[PDB]
């Protein structure tokens, strides 16, 4: 009856609270998608416990393995029910998982540590100063891994070759290594990140340029899953209503420190 909620802990999307380690179950968390999930819960009628995934990613697939990973793989081998995170809708993804309309609508953005001589993605391919990094096994290194367009090629011949490695594990090891780098690093990440990290201390940071595309969030469920429809309803009934407008005020802005 309990059903598990795969997420993971991506400020300031799914955090723990000051006192975690005296709290159990969900109560250990708190966060944009912990008070989605609490809402949407509500609508479908549902009891569920939220689950950080293990491997702490997203979700791709292995080209030799052809296996998944993150949340993708818990809800396509069948060890989650539904994903409630900042999970981007994508093509792939949506050949083996259902997605919900989106909940948040964002695109790839550039953060940099304030003061350096970046505006735009032609600047950071058209020098090696400057270096630049991503995700590693999201959504984003997938976008240069596969564009086209001539900019992002350039972006994409740099990034796979860098040396040391700019791809990082987890978006805060991205924003750390920009906050260090004195202005030599900029990071590649979703606006919805980018214009969150802009308003915590110590106010170092900034989103330059507009967004490189336009896409969204869903709450993902297993192909074929009957808590889909149900899922999507209460989506689009919470956006409807106002409530993914507060929780975005909430968690982004009325916190604010900048
Ligand atoms: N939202 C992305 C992760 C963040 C990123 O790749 O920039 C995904 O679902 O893979
Ligand atoms: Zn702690």
């Amino acid at each position: 009856r309990t059903i598990v909620v795969t997420t993971i802990l991506e400020s300031p999307y799914v955090m723990y609270k000051k006192n975690h380690e005296q709290l159990e179950g969900n109560e250990r968390y708190e966060g944009y998608c912990v008070d989605l999930a609490y809402e949407i819960a509500k609508h479908v009628r549902i009891k569920y416990k939220l689950s950080i995934v293990g491997d702490g990613k997203y979700g791709a697939r292995d080209p030799e393995t052809k296996i998944w990973n993150g949340m993708v793989g818990e809800l396509v081998y069948g060890r989650a029910d539904i994903a409630v995170a900042p999970l981007t809708i994508t093509l792939v993804r949506e050949e083996v998982i259902d997605f919900s309309k989106p909940f948040m609508s964002l695109g790839i953005s550039i953060m940099i540590k304030k003061g350096t001589p970046i505006e735009s993605a032609e600047d950071l391919a058209k020098q090696t100063e400057i270096a630049y990094g991503t995700l590693d096994s999201g959504s984003t290194k997938e976008f240069f891994r596969r564009s086209k367009i001539a900019v992002y090629e350039k972006m994409w011949s740099y990034m796979k070759s860098a040396e040391p490695s700019v791809f990082t594990k987890t978006t805060a090891d991205g924003v750390a290594r920009v906050r260090k780098s004195k202005g030599k690093f900029a990071f590649l990440l979703e606006s919805t990140m980018n214009e969150y990290i802009e308003q915590r201390k110590p106010c170092d940071t900034m989103k330059v340029g507009g967004n490189l595309d336009s896409k969204g969030y869903g709450v993902a469920t297993p192909k074929g899953s009957a808590l889909g429809t149900p899922v999507n309803l209460a989506v689009l009934k919470l956006s409807e209503q106002g409530i993914l407008d507060k929780l975005k005020n909430k968690w982004w802005y009325d916190k604010g420190e900048c």
